C-alpha cells in the first residue's frame, strides 16, 4: 500500500543517514525541495558515489537506488512525471537527507 511506500521511504532515509554516522536543524525551519529536486540532488551524489572504491560507499549507493525509484513512485502516485571526493560527498548526502527527511511529513510538490 502506499503508505507502506511512505515509511519505508522515511526509513530508508534514517538507514542512509546511519550508515553515514558509522562511517565517521531548527524544527519547522528547513529549505523546500521539490519532488523533481529531490530527484536531481539524489541522482548528483549517486554519480558521485558510483565512481568511488570501498564497500560502504557501494550499500549508499544501492540505497539511493531504491530512494530515487520510491520518489518516482510516490510522484506517480499523485499524477506528475519526473523525467577526497568520498568524505565530502557523504557528509553533503547527510545535510540533503535530513532536508528531505523533515519535508517528508506531507506529500511534497510535484
Ligand atoms: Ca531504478
Amino acid at each position: 500500500p502506499i503508505q507502506k511506500v511512505q515509511d519505508d521511504t522515511k526509513t530508508l532515509i534514517k538507514t542512509i543517514v546511519t550508515r553515514i554516522n558509522d562511517i565517521s536543524f531548527i524544527p519547522g525551519l528547513h529549505p523546500i525541495l521539490s519532488l523533481s529536486k529531490m530527484d536531481q540532488t539524489l541522482a548528483v551524489y549517486q554519480q558521485v558515489l558510483t565512481s568511488l572504491p570501498s564497500q560502504n560507499v557501494l550499500q549508499i549507493a544501492n540505497d539511493l537506488e531504491n530512494l530515487r525509484d520510491l520518489l518516482h513512485l510516490l510522484a506517480f502516485s499523485k499524477s506528475c512525471s519526473l523525467p577526497s571526493t568520498e568524505v565530502v560527498a557523504l557528509s553533503r548526502l547527510q545535510g540533503s537527507l535530513q532536508d528531505i527527511l523533515q519535508q517528508l511529513d506531507v506529500s511534497p510538490e510535484c
